């Protein structure tokens, strides 16, 4: 990235993460950490290298096409949608644009589109919905909380709904004894206080 | 590549990929990502190192000979076919040509020929044809789509035929229940909509 | 860190340590050794990458919110709490602040907050309390001391209480024979003297 | 090589290749790719490090002696055979010669001699001769071609004989059905055409 | 060390050595080879990272306290004991002292103290004393010598006592036949002569 | 070496080779390839790190003492034996001597002494003598030659004796059939000719 060719120690890491972690919600920060300040011709190389999950990678290409069309409708030379995707642009043109004054972050825009696509694909790949997660009969409370939040991390929503869900839904799905202990704890109890009060059981 | 010798951490990676991934359609982007801005005398070293699959590597040499003959018929000194292949050229001559003003991308041309050869060899190595891929009796729809597109990726064709194949052939090979659900969904349904509507079954 | 992107050889190491060592008390120095002189936008990348233990990572985010609120109440432009956390700041603004004269160590402050959060989370994750650790019937004294101190390392307290605990509590929980040998050794005996006197048994 | 000492990441790779791949015909390009622009005092270090196969490495030393004697008979100071082999020369003398104007490629000459020796040793290590390779009763044609060419790669001969062997001998050793299909295909059929016509069986 | 942060490829190596080799007498040279010209704030990071063996690492801290107290009693600004240990000093102060003219080797002093502590801890961790090592009934003489010297390496003593022990004690503990052969060899026999004379048995 | 500290990627390689390869005759070139242009204070670090084989490493120290005494008897300031060994010299003095004009290769001398010691130790560690190596009843001739030369490599002797041994002793120990075939081949037969004539059996 920003010129020098992308090192094989990065492509192998990206391929290995996608192969092993599947599309768990932690793939998105890994993608944004591996490719920093990269031209679109590097994200394309980073995306085509993924061996399996071609059906879920075409869906990411559909999303790229939609965003490119929206930018093209909205709008050196003018950067159009097919130029942001890096499929109708030369390496010299992109590097000159990224080093121009003022610079146009074509790579940054493509990275943002990929992040949107990855958010949507991971959202679909979530196994089950939050309302289906229920506390087990004999299960440590730390395990239950660390499963509930892992499920909630995949879904994305506005802070008002999520804040309501974390505060109230969590205490609703507990077993009778844990529900009584949470109720006895009372309102305004932070997560640490809830877990440390109910850690004995 | 562009002068410095190619690092062993790249030859080992290229050999290991070809040995393990065989000629799955993801080998082509890996080849184009490992060797960037490389002289033809580096692609030759990257090709001879492949241990097995010598029959499919001679076919890549036949394709190189055909393309070299076509360029020689079409046409410092003049770059002929035997000079593009790097077998009748000196390292000093190639480096001088690649640093000359204007530069002649002899390495780029050889890389393009190898990409054409790799496309043809992978096309032959595809196990079965698209029309043979049929949905199973009890099989998740995501699995079926991610097998159908993996098979379709190997074949290369014009966008008009492929667009027709992806839109219509996919809905033709489904089982009666999935075919009914797809038909009830109606025209203009994108891939994400099809999969999310039929994900319940 | 301090500009250049964080190498993947560091993110993989941090993820692997947290995955394997869990939250044993040695994670805190590992975290402070991996990220030196790093902008807050690097600690965020280092924290989001952790796959599991999301419940214990949200608690670290609650602690970050509390510390950010306290700083905001206490107080280029003024660095507020949401700016220290790196969620409402640009990379250019942070780098300029960290290279400004005089420099404001926003990254250092965030690192200190994370260290406080990590201390609290590890303190909670300690399996059992010191008073529950008792010497076994037939157990080497070195093993007993190296289990007692490992348990005591997780708990953090003022030096006066800890000095009292190490000097007196250690000799209180021994078996009758080891208690007699420690008493025969007498006051002012350092740890090495205690272990080398009682190493025979 | 060209001054800096040879990195251990190269000696380990060379030792591991020779240990694992034995003397398969792909060792020669690996040797020519690992040591580029290297002084003779580096090839000697790269040759002595090989643990096993000392009998086949002495034969490479016999070949070096023969070539050195021929050069000595044929012919700063004059580079003689014992000087090309690097056993009677100082590092300063070799580096000065390799940086002199005009430079004498003593390292290149030694590398060429080693390549000749390696060609001869691999030729001897070939398991069986081409005429012994016969198509099996029930064997895929791709497997047969990829075994026939692997055997033919070890033997080295003039292009006229090899071209005759590849065109005619290949179609002679086939089974009756494959021989009939090849004959029905007719003259001028390239390797790809032969394999794709007979791939069905 | 001497400014740049310590690479993770060194902390992992140090942790892995201490975890695997335990406190065998070869840990001391490994510690002195990993950290060269390092500030005290790097040795502290290298010491806290050790996961297990906390009891034997507190003893190393007791030794550090003793040496720091002795230096403080013995004695920019004056470097006191709590300043040598790096717990009451800033990174800027230490770097300035280590780059000052004349430079004060605070890091070197801390390294020497750690070496003294490591010598003492390894001395305690030695399994058995030299006088307990006896030659077996049917045991190769090379094995016996290579066990005797490994035990003697852990103990540290003045050269006069050790020279007496190596010359005389070694020949005292042999079996009757080996004792007769050693006696027949006579005085002034070096170790190589003893082993090569008695290697037949 | 020549100033910068020795990388841990070299110490680990040296320790791993000595641990695995034991003292096979290929350890000597590995030692001379790992440490090039190194000060004596680096060879000492490279020697002390070896975990096992302390008996055979003390013998290398005895040899160092003998060579140091001989140099001291034979003879900035004068480099004496205890100064060549690096045990009574400062790093500044050695670096200044190695960068002085004219430079004194104290490191080179120590390296040569270690090579002499390693030759002697490997010579002792050879399992059996050449005269004990006999051809088996049913054994491939290549295997026999590659065992005979491996044994002969450990022993070091003048070229006149070794040339006599390779030419005549090799043909003396063969079985009757191979002895007849070698005799029928006649005088002046090189190793390759002998092996290729007798390779059929």
């Amino acid at each position: 990235p920003i010129h020098q060719a992308i090192s094989p120690l990065t492509l192998n890491a990206w391929v290995k993460v996608v192969e092993e972690k599947a599309f768990s919600p932690e793939v998105i920060p890994m993608f944004s950490a591996l490719s920093e300040g990269a031209t679109p011709q590097d994200l394309n190389t980073m995306l085509n290298t993924v061996g399996g999950h071609q059906a879920a990678m075409q869906m990411l290409k559909e999303t790229i096409n939609e965003e490119a069309a929206e930018w093209d409708r909205l709008h050196m030379r003018e950067p159009r949608g097919s130029d942001i995707a890096g499929t109708t642009s030369t390496l010299q043109e992109q590097i000159g644009w990224m080093t121009h004054n003022p610079p146009i972050p074509v790579g940054e825009i493509y990275k943002r589109w990929i992040i949107l696509g990855l958010n949507k694909i991971v959202r679909m790949y979530s196994p089950t919905s939050i309302l289906d997660i229920r506390q087990g009969p004999k299960e440590p409370f730390r395990d239950y909380v660390d499963r509930f939040y892992k499920t909630l991390r995949a879904e994305q929503a506005s802070q008002e709904v999520k804040n309501w869900m974390t505060e109230t839904l969590l205490v609703q799905n507990a077993n009778p004894d844990c529900k009584t202990i949470l109720k006895a704890l009372g309102p305004g109890a932070t997560l640490e206080e809830m877990m440390t009060a109910c850690q004995g059981v």
